[PDB]
DNA sequence: ATCTGTACATGTACAGAT
DNA sequence: ATCTGTACATGTACAGAT
DNA sequence: ATCTGTACATGTACAGAT
DNA sequence: ATCTGTACATGTACAGAT
């Protein structure tokens, strides 16, 4: 019971999955063909599906989809922004119209990308779909879809580089004692990605490891058979779902928590999965203890004001410059409260 | 243990590895380039290193290397040869036209041209002392005999590469689901399969690339034998068993029918029967070797050792190995087992 | 002038050597 | 314990080709 | 270059078994 | 209550064709 029943509630319905995906795939496919069918500065982008729905940890409803349109760009030089670790300027075609002083401007290229999508969305007459107003500094072009429910799709332009990952990641991805050195070496043989976030704030990109995280979510055990048809279930994803849910419920209720996001939870459980690598440490019979030790770890992160980017160890997602101490102390109070009272926020609608 | 000292004996020396590999890689590279010449039928053939040396289970000396020269052959149809599971006929200005006889790609015609080219190229090698061994009938290999002073064999194996789905005779093979798992199994079966020459148009399936992967990714835990994981004794047990057979085989001509692939197949089944890394703790080397010996003896006595990839192919069937050959090896193994392995002290 | 099969450049798991 | 040679995967440079 | 075909992973859904 | 077996559904890798 208890947490088992909560997970029963969070579980997506097969029918809703079917109806959401088919409408999502209609729009995405149409947008994707537009990007190459034309001259178009983004001819050659490929679709990369990412985030919780494609990692099978989406909760409640299939109402948010994350898609990367990635562009392979060769002979790119990276300059780390302000020792931040995650933010870079990039330098040396149709992309000529996006540079400046030899700097590929994230802002300029996102704007044309965005302009294309808006135009194509205008030609869609079979689906009720609009482009959400732009959020400054965001990497996303966000679609809002109606019909069987509200659905949002974040279309994320990404650059794809095939060289060695930037030195700031050298000490990241510390999976050696959990997924192992062969897996780590192979993952770092994959490309890395750059996403037009902006900390020259307008020209900066941010590193993305959404492809690495997806692999990890679907290949998460120390045993190769974890959660496979001839292995045993673990409760790793279910703990992620529960913690995601506690934060979503807390964020709905308290504006004091706007600065928090699900990626903070994702980052925290990557660290917990590294600290507790054995699959037996995530036995489904120990769901409550597992959820609790995740809570305690997350609270220790808040208390110490320290949650390092799992791929970029020096980039503290909980630094003062990013999240006010007051916000972190508010979230500590609310989590400790739910914890010490049987999670009442889990009962509510 | 006694067995740890045997393993020290069996361990290859780096100095020997260097000298052997340097010469082997010179000859192989030159043979691969000549294959890409002109109107050579084998142009586009690619190199695949296989077998015990590339699996790090070669014992005693680095004196036998296995290398496949693989040729992608698109658009092919296979006919299983008489329900044997492992043997096939292959059918379709193509450069393999000279090897056809009405739809059918002749194995020995292709192997013979392959061989002729190799022999010719070896004649032009004066860098080092290397000759081509007399052909063994029905063998897929062209064997090089290198004297580096020390003697080194190189089996060069012509291979057809097909990228379609594996033949149905393997549908139930590779039973690694409780051990390496379903994702690993699916991904391995997405790789190509291989046909090597074995009546004269018969080819044989090869899974040397899959076996190589398994050898180097052999644990249920991803960290098995890794620098942040725990050592197992799976490969060490393979080495000891290979050594038992090699010592016996160089002493007793009665054992000519047996080869090391029998030992490699038996321990794949053992690795399937005991998937947990803790059933191969280095502290239990003796038990682990002993249970392998016992499994092998039961295969001998019951006359049943299924091909790991082709379940219906029995490597210990009557048609391949006489019951007396099996009973002879059984006695010799049982003898070594119950007398402290005196053949391990030999030489 | 650009294109490209061939081979160099880089990085590291494995396992022998010290 | 760290150091180190071979094998091998992938990214890239460029003589020689087009 | 783009697209379908095949195979089976990952899921949800529910009845019958335990 | 949970487990197991079948049915149902989407996502994804890659072969082969055009
Ligand atoms: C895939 N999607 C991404 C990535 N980064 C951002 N997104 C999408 O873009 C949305 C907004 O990105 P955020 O990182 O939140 O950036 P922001 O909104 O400008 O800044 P915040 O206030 O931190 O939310 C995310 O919720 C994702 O849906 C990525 O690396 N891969
Ligand atoms: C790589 N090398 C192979 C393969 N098959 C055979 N070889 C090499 O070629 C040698 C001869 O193969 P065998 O199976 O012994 O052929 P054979 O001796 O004619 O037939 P048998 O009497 O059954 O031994 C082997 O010892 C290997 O070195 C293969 O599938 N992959
Ligand atoms: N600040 C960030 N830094 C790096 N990558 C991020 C960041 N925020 C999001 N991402 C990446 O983008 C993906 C999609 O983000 P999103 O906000 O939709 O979360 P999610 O993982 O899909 O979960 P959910 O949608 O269920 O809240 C994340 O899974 C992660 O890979
Ligand atoms: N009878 C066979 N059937 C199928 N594949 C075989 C057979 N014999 C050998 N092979 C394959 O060819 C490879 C090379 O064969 P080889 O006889 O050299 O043995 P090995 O595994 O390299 O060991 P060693 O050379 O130390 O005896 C094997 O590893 C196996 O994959
Ligand atoms: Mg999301
Ligand atoms: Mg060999
Ligand atoms: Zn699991
Ligand atoms: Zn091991």
């Amino acid at each position: 019971d208890k947490l088992k029943k909560v997970l029963d509630k969070l579980r997506l319905k097969r029918k809703d999955i079917s109806e959401a995906a088919e409408t999502v795939n209609k729009v995405v496919e149409r947008l994707l063909r537009r990007m190459q069918k034309r001259e178009s500065e983004f001819k050659g982008v490929e679709q990369l599906n990412t985030g919780s729905y494609y990692e099978h940890v989406k909760i409640s409803a299939p109402n948010q989809f994350n898609v990367m349109f990635k562009l392979e760009v060769p002979r790119i030089e990276l300059q780390e922004y302000y020792e931040t670790g995650a933010f870079y300027l990039v330098k040396f075609n149709p992309l000529s119209h996006f540079l400046e002083g030899e700097v590929l401007s994230a802002t300029k290229m996102l704007s044309k990308f965005r302009k294309i999508i808006k135009e194509e969305v205008k030609e869609i007459k079979d689906i009720d779909v609009s482009v959400e107003k732009e959020k400054p500094g965001s990497p996303a072009v966000t679609l809002l879809i109606r019909n069987p429910e509200e659905i949002s799709v974040d279309i994320i332009l990404a650059l794809e580089s095939k060289g060695s990952w930037p030195i700031s990641t050298k000490e990241g991805l510390p999976i050696q004692g959990w997924l192992g050195t062969k897996v780590r070496t192979n993952l770092r043989r994959e490309p890395f990605y750059l996403v037009p976030k902006n900390a020259f704030q307008g020209e900066t990109w941010r590193l993305s490891f959404s492809h690495t995280e997806k692999y990890i979510l679907n290949n998460h055990g120390i045993e190769k058979t974890c959660c496979e048809s001839s292995g045993a279930k673990c409760c790793r994803k279910e703990c992620l779902k529960l913690m995601k849910y506690l934060l979503e419920q807390l964020k709905k209720e308290f504006q004091e928590l706007d600065a928090f996001c699900s990626y903070h939870v994702k980052t925290a459980i990557f660290h917990m999965w590294t600290q507790d690598p054995q699959d037996s440490q995530w036995d489904p019979r120990n769901l409550s203890s597992c959820f609790d030790k995740l809570l305690a770890f997350f609270l220790e992160c808040l208390r110490t004001e320290k949650l390092d980017h799992y791929f970029i160890p020096k980039f503290n997602l909980f630094s003062q410059e990013l999240i006010d101490r007051k916000s972190k102390e508010f979230l500590s109070k609310k989590i400790e409260y739910e914890r010490n009272n049987g999670f009442p926020i889990f009962d509510k609608l």
